[PDB]
């Protein structure tokens, strides 16, 4: 588990994201698509976008970013007690979108990257360490459901 003190750092950084969900969501999906171009092929919805400028201009992409971050906010707020919220996502990600586990590791890193970019001086080492743990917990739990269904990875 994460300690009560680590969960506090996590939820404290999350309050910063909640101040501007749409902006954070956009920077995160952009960062993921430019850094690991293979991820963009999984989205029939966004596969037409080519440059950073075009990505930035998509209202649909901004809308989807809010959706993703709201789902992840829900999860974090359960402080590890997130089975009901996590099972459905794993199932969809595994069996419908066909997303490999390693891509989840990629969006995790894009999340930490944005947080450093955006709040250079607030988001310190200790908070970074807490966030990392929280994201690994999420990945561990998903992978367990993926193995169950036979998509391990
Ligand atoms: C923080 C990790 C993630 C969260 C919370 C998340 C959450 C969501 C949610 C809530 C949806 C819409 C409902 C659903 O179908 O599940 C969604 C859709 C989708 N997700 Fe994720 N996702 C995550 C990571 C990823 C990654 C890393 C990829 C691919 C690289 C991916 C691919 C997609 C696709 C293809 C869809 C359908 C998009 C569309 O056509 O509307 N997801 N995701
Ligand atoms: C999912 N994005």
């Amino acid at each position: 588990v994460l300690s009560e003190g680590e969960w506090q750092l996590v939820l404290h950084v999350w309050a910063k994201v909640e101040a501007d969900v749409a902006g954070h969501g956009q920077d995160i999906l952009i960062r993921l698509f430019k850094s690991h171009p293979e991820t963009l092929e999984k989205f029939d919805r966004f596969k037409h976008l080519k440059t950073e400028a075009e990505m930035k201009a998509s209202e649909d992409l901004k809308k989807h970013g809010v959706t993703v971050l709201t789902a992840l906010g829900a999860i974090l707020k359960k402080k590890g007690h997130h089975e009901a919220e996590l099972k459905p996502l794993a199932q969809s990600h595994a069996t419908k979108h066909k997303i490999p586990i390693k891509y989840l590791e990629f969006i995790s890193e894009a999340i930490i990257h944005v947080l450093h970019s955006r709040h250079p001086g607030d988001f310190g080492a200790d908070a970074q360490g807490a966030m990392n743990k929280a994201l690994e917990l999420f990945r561990k739990d998903i992978a367990a459901k993926y193995k169950e269904l036979g998509y391990q990875g």
